[PDB]
């Protein structure tokens, strides 16, 4: 099993959210992703605080898919810097990682 | 010892619920926090499948995650449970001498 | 100047804007993520309770991590409120200057 990983993203709303994750899963870039939605997300543009409506994605992948779905994000999400992290899987459940990796 | 938080997808309310009594109850983490309303999307057959579910976010130490894992495990309903361990790298003192008195 | 997530449980939505505004504001996080309609359950006294919560994820990095905690405990209605950070172990090259550019 290639090492796990957690990809946190954030999509302006629902319908975005909603392709974006359709769209890494088609090309198998993660395994699953959860969308949490009704969001707030706050932060300076331009010497500005900005509070806008956000939709709290977690994708599931692999430390060796991590870059081609970062990118996949990037490149499909409306926003020029959108928010794209990486977060380590330390440990988990064997079978739920063996079937996190068959699915890429 | 050091902490690490635990991500686990339940299917609704009521077993979200019951996860979170019942390995607290064993004292294998030491707070559980849950949020329904959440959407999970995934390949099965080879079509994209769309559900309803409860995001746990559960916090331990790296001793307990072995024990919770399993408690988590046997008492989730679907074969196979989302079930993944995040590390902690640093905290509150206080919050964590409080998560560790607490297990 | 490694990056990094962190935990915060806010009691309300109006503490958690405040404590996010505030944070920003003092550039000791990059943005923060705050997402309502949550619960917390744990043992006080011996007895289970079940709160509701405002689940906060803010964006730093190690060098600002220590300030950023101590700065939302201090404003922090609870004497000792969750307060966790994670390792970011990757993420996209424009996010993360733009993050690092925003810091203190």
């Amino acid at each position: 099993n290639t090492a796990s990983v957690v990809v946190l993203c954030t999509a302006p709303d629902e319908a975005t959210a909603q392709d974006l994750a359709a769209k890494v899963l088609a090309e198998k870039l993660a395994a699953c992703a959860t969308l949490i939605p009704g969001a707030t997300s706050l932060y300076y543009w331009e010497g500005k605080l900005e509070q806008e409506y956000v939709v709290q994605m977690i994708l599931k992948t692999t430390v060796s898919h991590q870059q081609a779905l970062l990118e996949c994000l990037k490149s499909h999400h409306p926003y020029q810097t959108p928010e794209l992290l990486v977060l380590p899987v330390t440990h988990g459940d064997t079978d739920y990682l063996s079937w996190l990796n068959a699915s890429l």
